[PDB]
């Protein structure tokens, strides 16, 4: 197994997965890793799993449809994996926690929202629906270009909205455009 964390890229106290090389702490994997269970398999191997027992779940989707889908355990997991793979991104670190907004020029949102809002929502199974989540996410990004308007500073919403939406059209089979 690896020596570092697969989300955080440090190394510390990990938790190794059964079915394929990657390591976690306790709280980067999500759902966070569970007490028991040997073997354990990791939230990449599950969603290998889903895909294997049914290889038609990768044809093309519209995301009108995928977004109306009622959050049932594998739809539960898809968006855990989704969230996972921004935290995977170091950029992810400014959109994690609870944000403020004190700009000359600028009013803050009127929804504020960020990462850990959503994994614990996730957690406490509050979304119905696969929409629930996903306006959840784009409204991190949404606020963020928002409020920071012309400075540069914009382009990390950009960036890590751009992480999002390829890892979502992945994970959910979206059918490919141009
Ligand atoms: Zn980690
Ligand atoms: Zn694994
Ligand atoms: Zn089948």
């Amino acid at each position: 197994n690896s020596n570092i964390c697969e989300v955080c890229n440090k190394w510390g106290r990990l938790f190794c997965c059964d079915t394929c090389p990657r390591s976690f702490h306790e709280h980067c994997h999500i759902p966070s890793v569970e007490a028991n269970k040997n073997p354990w398999s990791c939230i990449f191997c599950r969603i290998k799993t889903i895909q294997e027992r049914c290889p038609e779940s990768q044809s093309g989707h519209q995301e009108s449809e995928v977004l109306m889908r009622q959050m049932l355990p594998e739809e539960q997991l898809k968006c855990e994996f989704l969230l996972l793979k921004v935290y995977c991104d170091s950029k992810s670190c400014f959109f994690a926690s609870e944000p403020y907004y004190n700009r000359e020029g600028s009013q803050g949102p009127q929804k504020p929202m960020w990462l850990n809002k959503v994994k614990t929502s996730l957690n406490e199974q509050m979304y119905t629906r696969v929409e629930g989540f996903v306006q959840d996410m784009r409204l991190i990004f949404h606020n963020h270009k928002e409020f920071y308007r012309e400075d540069k500073f914009t382009r990390l919403g950009i960036q890590v909205q751009d992480i999002f939406e390829k890892n979502f059209r992945n994970i959910f089979a979206i059918q490919e455009t141009s």
